[PDB]
């Protein structure tokens, strides 16, 4: 019968397996054990006990990463009305008991990052309208029922990164303001009001639904199956998007007429046969990646490239390019195209290494080097 003591509390050595009877924390007397910040060092507990918070009733921030958890007492939360922030992450938990939130009104931060949970008990949360952020990256969960966030009408963050999701609706969570799905298996993706921030990359998404919002800055999409751009027009204020792996044949700029403050544009690794951002020009653009794709002809793109600092055009069948004298680039890739080689002179009377960050190192029998790169003349 081990007893184990702080020494606003640090707990020391505790090891509890799955056979271990009841132990001890604390003072017997548990008007003595009125810290608020619990922690653990060089412990394991592969069962959470009810006694630990049937002894500290006055726990505030409850940290339990990295304790080797993979069972927790259907009670082990019953005392636990003044807990604001519980950390159960980096464990082995494979179900969370049915009612284990009933007793925490006042959670506003909880973390279940890396661990075993294969779905979500009906109600989970319904009884915890505080909650602001909230980690389940890395499980295995494969659906977030609709009414899972009826509750936390204030949830903020929500971390749901490499678990096995086919289904999360995000629209119904109005109050998000960073949001992560990314590592899953979505197929269609509905973005909330007023996120700020959503990364849904490495996923299948197709579709891209929601209303006007002119909070989003960063959008992450790179991985999914995109083949369209048109739903662009409804986040006139992202700074970044990133769409690189995914369908897309063309570029126009329609979709991006709205766009304010857009400055890094991403769309490498598509089937890219068209770009047209000429007929109006990003203003604020900086950075644009189009390599690896199948351009032929962008040279009537010049107004854009010419604003540019970092444009991406290696690995596509481009044959001709053209800068202005006063060009801003200072990041440029040419490597593996199709270059006319009269272009390639022209080019460098502008623009040269090492601002023009690659080169061919070989070109074929019909090709020979203009300053570095493959090219044929006509
Ligand atoms: C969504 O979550 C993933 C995983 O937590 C984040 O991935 C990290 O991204 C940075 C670069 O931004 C990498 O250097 C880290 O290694 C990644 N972390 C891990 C654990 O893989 C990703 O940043 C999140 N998306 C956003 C936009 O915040
Ligand atoms: C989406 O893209 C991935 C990777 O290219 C591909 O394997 C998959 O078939 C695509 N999904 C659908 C349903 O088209
Ligand atoms: C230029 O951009 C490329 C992206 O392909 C990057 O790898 C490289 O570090 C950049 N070079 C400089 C000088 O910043």
């Amino acid at each position: 019968q081990p007893e184990y003591k702080c020494i606003d509390c640090v707990f020391y050595d505790v090891h509890i397996d799955m056979q271990t009877q009841d132990v001890y924390f604390g003072f017997e007397d548990i008007t003595l054990n009125n810290q608020k910040i619990v922690t653990f060092k060089n412990s394991t507990m592969r069962k959470l006990p009810a006694a630990l918070l049937d002894s500290f009733r006055q726990v505030e921030l409850l940290n339990l990463n990295d304790l080797q958890i993979e069972e927790i007492d259907t009670y082990a939360f019953a005392y636990a009305h003044t807990i604001q922030k519980l950390y159960m992450g980096f464990n082995a938990i494979r179900y969370l008991p049915p009612h284990v939130f009933q007793n925490v009104p006042l959670l506003t931060v909880l973390v279940l990052e890396r661990n075993d949970l294969s779905s979500l008990p009906r109600g989970i949360f319904h009884n915890t309208p505080k909650l602001t952020t909230l980690s389940m990256s890395n499980n295995n969960l494969e659906r977030i029922e609709d009414d899972t966030f009826q509750a936390t009408t204030s949830l903020q963050n929500l971390q749901l990164s490499s678990n096995r999701l086919t289904h999360v609706d995000l629209s119904l969570i109005p109050s998000l303001f960073h949001a992560n799905v990314s590592y899953n298996l979505l197929s269609t993706l509905a973005i909330p009001i007023a996120v700020e921030e959503l990364d849904a990359s490495h996923n299948s998404i197709n579709v891209v639904r929601g209303p006007v919002n002119v909070e989003l800055t960063i959008l992450k999409l790179q991985h999914n199956n995109l083949t369209d751009t048109a739903w662009l027009l409804n986040y006139p204020g992202l700074v970044e998007v990133d769409l690189s792996y995914n369908e897309l044949e063309k570029i126009m700029y329609h979709p991006f007429v709205k766009m304010q403050r857009l400055e890094r544009l991403y769309i490498s690794n598509n089937r890219l046969v068209a770009l047209n951002l000429y007929g109006q020009p990003i203003p604020t653009l900086k950075v644009l990646d189009l390599s690896h794709n199948h351009l032929l002809h962008v040279e009537r793109n010049q107004p854009q490239f010419d604003r540019l600092e970092n444009l991406y055009l290696d690995h596509n069948s481009i044959v001709t390019l053209k800068l202005s004298t006063h060009h801003t680039l200072k990041n440029l890739t040419l490597s593996h195209n199709d270059w006319d080689c009269n272009s390639l002179r022209a080019l460098f009377r502008n623009v040269a290494r090492p601002a023009v960050d690659d080169a061919d190192q070989h070109c074929k029998i019909d090709y020979q080097l203009e300053h570095g790169l493959c090219c044929k003349e006509s």
